[PDB]
């Protein structure tokens, strides 16, 4: 993949792969020999996704994702 989307109900989050990949680089997110990484409703509100954004891009609270 290179841009991740996925179509929510109450708006959207458009992932990233290539895209983010730039900044972040795989290990950002996999460690070692990536396989998935378990989204849904759960850990993507966790450190998953809440911890390597309270710095750059802006919004990283609701309407960062969603977009609102
Ligand atoms: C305001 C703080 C928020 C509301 C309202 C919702 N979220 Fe999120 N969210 C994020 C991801 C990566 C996912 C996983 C994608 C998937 O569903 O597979 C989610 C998921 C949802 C869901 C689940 C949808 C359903 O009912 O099937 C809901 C209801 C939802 N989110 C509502 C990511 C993010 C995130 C990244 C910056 C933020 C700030 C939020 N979500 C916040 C909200
Ligand atoms: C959980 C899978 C994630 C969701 C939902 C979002 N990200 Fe990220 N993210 C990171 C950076 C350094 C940026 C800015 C630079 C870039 O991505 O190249 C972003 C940006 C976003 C965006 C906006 C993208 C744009 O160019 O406008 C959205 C919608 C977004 N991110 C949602 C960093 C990280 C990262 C650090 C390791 C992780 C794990 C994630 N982002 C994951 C999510
Ligand atoms: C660096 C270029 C890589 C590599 C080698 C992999 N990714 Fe990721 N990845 C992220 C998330 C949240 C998931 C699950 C998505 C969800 O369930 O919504 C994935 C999944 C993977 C896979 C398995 C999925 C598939 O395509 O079949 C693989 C093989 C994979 N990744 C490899 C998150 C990130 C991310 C932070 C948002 C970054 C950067 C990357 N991934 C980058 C890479
Ligand atoms: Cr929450």
């Amino acid at each position: 993949a290179d841009v991740v989307t996925y179509e929510n109900k109450k708006g959207n989050v458009t992932f990233d792969h290539k895209a983010h990949a730039e900044k972040l680089g795989c290990d950002a997110c996999h460690e070692g020999t990536p396989a998935k990484i378990a989204i849904d409703k759960k850990s993507a509100h966790k450190d998953a996704c809440k911890t390597c954004h309270k710095s750059n891009n802006g919004p990283t609270k609701c309407g960062g994702c969603h977009i609102k």
